[PDB]
């Protein structure tokens, strides 16, 4: 839904 | 930053 969260970078 | 995005579920 979140589009990848900037290739995983915004997971944190 | 996004707190886990609901344990990975909101990645999409």
């Amino acid at each position: 839904k979140l589009x990848x969260a900037h290739x995983x970078q915004e997971a944190x």
